[PDB]
Protein backbone atom coordinates (compact mmCIF):
# COMPACT_ATOMS: atom_id res chain seq x y z
CA UNK A 1 0.00 0.00 0.00
CA UNK A 2 2.67 2.84 1.24
CA UNK A 3 0.09 4.68 3.26
CA UNK A 4 1.04 7.60 4.37
CA UNK A 5 -1.55 9.73 5.50
CA UNK A 6 -4.39 9.35 7.89
CA UNK A 7 -7.67 11.46 7.19
CA UNK A 8 -9.59 12.59 10.44
CA UNK A 9 -12.36 14.63 10.40
CA UNK A 10 -14.32 14.31 13.77
CA UNK A 11 -13.54 10.94 14.13
CA UNK A 12 -13.98 11.62 17.64
CA UNK A 13 -17.67 11.17 17.11
CA UNK A 14 -16.91 7.08 17.01
CA UNK A 15 -14.66 4.72 17.13
CA UNK A 16 -11.80 5.21 14.67
CA UNK A 17 -8.63 2.40 14.79
CA UNK A 18 -5.76 1.96 11.98
CA UNK A 19 -2.63 0.89 11.15
CA UNK A 20 -0.92 2.76 8.47
CA UNK A 21 1.82 -0.40 7.88
CA UNK A 22 -1.30 -3.06 7.81
CA UNK A 23 -3.60 -0.53 5.57
CA UNK A 24 -6.23 -1.28 7.73
CA UNK A 25 -9.22 0.85 9.84
CA UNK A 26 -12.16 0.68 11.64
CA UNK A 27 -14.90 2.39 12.29
CA UNK A 28 -17.65 1.95 14.70
CA UNK A 29 -20.73 4.68 15.27
CA UNK A 30 -23.33 1.78 17.21
CA UNK A 31 -24.76 4.34 18.63
CA UNK A 32 -25.42 7.08 16.02
CA UNK A 33 -24.17 10.19 14.83
CA UNK A 34 -25.80 13.54 14.25
CA UNK A 35 -22.75 15.63 12.81
CA UNK A 36 -21.28 15.03 9.81
CA UNK A 37 -17.17 12.47 9.83
CA UNK A 38 -14.92 11.35 7.75
CA UNK A 39 -12.26 8.98 8.24
CA UNK A 40 -9.80 6.76 6.42
CA UNK A 41 -6.44 5.86 5.22
CA UNK A 42 -4.68 7.44 2.31
CA UNK A 43 -1.66 9.81 0.57
CA UNK A 44 -0.99 12.89 0.91
CA UNK A 45 -0.94 13.12 -2.38
CA UNK A 46 -3.48 11.96 -4.75
CA UNK A 47 -3.14 10.01 -8.10
CA UNK A 48 -4.79 8.34 -11.17
CA UNK A 49 -3.59 4.34 -9.56
CA UNK A 50 -5.98 2.14 -9.06
CA UNK A 51 -6.66 1.09 -5.60
CA UNK A 52 -7.93 -2.14 -4.01
CA UNK A 53 -9.90 -2.67 -1.02
CA UNK A 54 -11.77 -5.20 1.32
CA UNK A 55 -14.33 -3.69 3.90
CA UNK A 56 -16.98 -4.99 5.74
CA UNK A 57 -19.64 -2.68 5.74
CA UNK A 58 -22.99 -1.83 7.59
CA UNK A 59 -24.90 1.21 7.18
CA UNK A 60 -28.17 0.74 5.44
CA UNK A 61 -29.82 2.51 8.95
CA UNK A 62 -26.59 5.68 8.15
CA UNK A 63 -26.39 8.84 5.52
CA UNK A 64 -22.68 7.56 4.73
CA UNK A 65 -20.80 6.40 2.30
CA UNK A 66 -17.99 3.94 1.58
CA UNK A 67 -15.66 5.79 -0.79
CA UNK A 68 -12.74 6.91 -2.20
CA UNK A 69 -12.16 10.21 -1.11
CA UNK A 70 -9.76 13.47 -2.05
CA UNK A 71 -9.22 16.94 -2.89
CA UNK A 72 -7.77 18.62 -6.04
CA UNK A 73 -6.01 22.20 -5.07
CA UNK A 74 -7.04 24.08 -8.18
CA UNK A 75 -9.49 24.46 -9.63
CA UNK A 76 -10.92 23.48 -6.15
CA UNK A 77 -12.83 20.41 -5.93
CA UNK A 78 -14.03 17.03 -3.67
CA UNK A 79 -14.62 14.09 -5.12
CA UNK A 80 -15.96 11.21 -4.23
CA UNK A 81 -16.03 7.65 -5.78
CA UNK A 82 -19.02 6.12 -4.08
CA UNK A 83 -18.80 1.72 -3.91
CA UNK A 84 -21.80 1.76 -1.25
CA UNK A 85 -23.65 4.12 0.69
CA UNK A 86 -26.34 3.98 3.30
CA UNK A 87 -29.95 5.81 3.03
CA UNK A 88 -28.87 9.18 1.11
CA UNK A 89 -27.80 9.12 -2.63
CA UNK A 90 -26.11 12.50 -3.36
CA UNK A 91 -26.74 11.99 -7.22
CA UNK A 92 -30.87 11.81 -6.05
CA UNK A 93 -30.65 15.82 -5.48
CA UNK A 94 -27.72 17.15 -7.71
CA UNK A 95 -26.58 17.85 -11.33
CA UNK A 96 -26.28 14.84 -13.47
CA UNK A 97 -23.24 14.60 -16.04
CA UNK A 98 -23.97 11.31 -17.35
CA UNK A 99 -22.95 7.16 -16.86
CA UNK A 100 -19.61 6.13 -16.46
CA UNK A 101 -18.89 2.17 -16.97
CA UNK A 102 -15.87 0.89 -15.18
CA UNK A 103 -14.57 -2.40 -12.78
CA UNK A 104 -17.79 -4.14 -13.31
CA UNK A 105 -20.50 -1.67 -12.93
CA UNK A 106 -21.82 1.72 -14.15
CA UNK A 107 -21.55 4.73 -12.01
CA UNK A 108 -23.88 7.75 -12.09
CA UNK A 109 -22.15 10.95 -12.21
CA UNK A 110 -22.82 14.29 -10.85
CA UNK A 111 -21.60 17.32 -9.68
CA UNK A 112 -22.73 19.95 -7.07
CA UNK A 113 -20.96 23.42 -5.78
CA UNK A 114 -21.07 23.82 -2.11
CA UNK A 115 -20.91 27.84 -0.98
CA UNK A 116 -18.79 28.72 2.23
CA UNK A 117 -18.44 24.84 3.80
CA UNK A 118 -15.48 23.45 5.69
CA UNK A 119 -13.11 22.48 2.47
CA UNK A 120 -9.54 22.37 2.39
CA UNK A 121 -8.53 25.61 2.63
CA UNK A 122 -10.86 26.45 5.44
CA UNK A 123 -14.21 27.52 4.84
CA UNK A 124 -14.76 28.29 0.73
CA UNK A 125 -16.70 27.46 -2.19
CA UNK A 126 -15.69 24.38 -4.53
CA UNK A 127 -17.10 21.86 -6.79
CA UNK A 128 -18.24 18.33 -6.09
CA UNK A 129 -17.96 15.36 -8.21
CA UNK A 130 -19.27 12.23 -7.51
CA UNK A 131 -19.53 8.46 -9.30
CA UNK A 132 -21.85 6.33 -7.77
CA UNK A 133 -21.54 2.69 -8.06
CA UNK A 134 -24.82 0.96 -9.49
CA UNK A 135 -23.93 -1.83 -8.34
CA UNK A 136 -22.91 -1.87 -4.39
CA UNK A 137 -20.38 -3.89 -3.63
CA UNK A 138 -17.67 -3.41 -0.56
CA UNK A 139 -14.67 -5.37 -2.18
CA UNK A 140 -12.82 -4.81 -5.29
CA UNK A 141 -10.51 -2.72 -7.53
CA UNK A 142 -11.34 0.99 -8.44
CA UNK A 143 -9.55 2.19 -11.48
CA UNK A 144 -9.53 5.39 -10.45
CA UNK A 145 -8.23 6.80 -13.79
CA UNK A 146 -11.85 6.42 -15.86
CA UNK A 147 -13.49 8.39 -13.36
CA UNK A 148 -10.65 10.93 -13.75
CA UNK A 149 -11.12 11.18 -17.16
CA UNK A 150 -14.61 11.56 -17.52
CA UNK A 151 -15.26 14.34 -14.77
CA UNK A 152 -12.23 15.93 -16.55
CA UNK A 153 -14.41 16.48 -19.61
CA UNK A 154 -16.72 18.78 -17.21
CA UNK A 155 -14.18 20.94 -15.82
CA UNK A 156 -12.41 18.33 -13.23
CA UNK A 157 -9.09 19.72 -13.04
CA UNK A 158 -7.37 16.14 -13.51
CA UNK A 159 -4.30 17.17 -11.83
CA UNK A 160 -3.00 19.55 -8.85
CA UNK A 161 -4.25 17.02 -6.48
CA UNK A 162 -4.28 16.92 -2.70
CA UNK A 163 -4.81 14.08 -0.35
CA UNK A 164 -6.56 11.28 -1.59
CA UNK A 165 -7.91 8.16 0.81
CA UNK A 166 -10.46 5.10 1.23
CA UNK A 167 -13.02 6.40 3.62
CA UNK A 168 -15.94 6.50 5.76
CA UNK A 169 -18.16 9.11 5.77
CA UNK A 170 -21.24 8.81 8.33
CA UNK A 171 -23.64 12.53 9.25
CA UNK A 172 -26.13 10.63 10.80
CA UNK A 173 -27.85 7.48 11.92
CA UNK A 174 -25.78 4.56 13.19
CA UNK A 175 -23.48 1.54 12.07
CA UNK A 176 -20.00 -0.05 11.24
CA UNK A 177 -16.99 -0.63 9.20
CA UNK A 178 -13.67 -1.92 8.86
CA UNK A 179 -11.36 -2.08 5.81
CA UNK A 180 -8.36 -2.82 3.91
CA UNK A 181 -6.75 -1.37 1.58
CA UNK A 182 -3.93 -4.02 -0.53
Amino acid sequence: AGINYVQNYNGNLGDFTYDESAGTFSMYWEDGVSSDFVVGLGWTTGSSNAITYSAEYSASGSSSYLAVYGWVNYPQAEYYIVEDYGDYNPCSSATSLGTVYSDGSTYQVCTDTRTNEPSITGTSTFTQYWSVRESTRTSGTVTVANHFNFWAQHGFGNSDFNYQVMAVEAWSGAGSASVTIS
